[PDB]
């Protein structure tokens, strides 16, 4: 129903998802991609993750590099410490608090909502 690759990856609820790595984790979720290291979608479906230490949830996210917050929908987020959720959202970076929709943001300790 899952296809795990690695160490102490795991599934709670869910099927289709392709876990790869180390500690990598869904919660509740379908046809999410999860690879690398300590990544976790805790209610999403659709999700591409990869690198370290990201949280997702919601769903169609690509979410690359590091510690990144991520919820709502279709958001593409790379650099690392961002917070973001709302719709759309293209972020880069490091350290941006993002929410609404449609918004592409850069650069770094940014905030951006609606």
């Amino acid at each position: 129903p899952n296809t795990i690759s690695g160490s102490n990856n795991t599934v709670r609820s869910g099927s289709k998802n392709v876990l790869a790595g180390n500690d990598n984790t869904v919660i509740s979720g379908d046809n999410n991609s999860v690879s690398g290291s300590n990544n976790t979608v805790v209610s999403g479906n659709d999700n591409t993750v990869t690198g370290s230490n990201h949280v997702v949830s919601g769903t169609n996210h690509i979410v690359t590099d590091n510690n990144n917050n991520v919820s709502g929908n279709d958001n593409n987020v790379s650099g690392s410490f961002h917070t973001v959720s709302g719709g759309h959202n293209t972020v880069s970076g490091s350290n941006n608090t993002v929410s609404g929709s449609n918004h592409v943001v850069s650069g770094s300790n940014k905030v951006v909502t609606d």
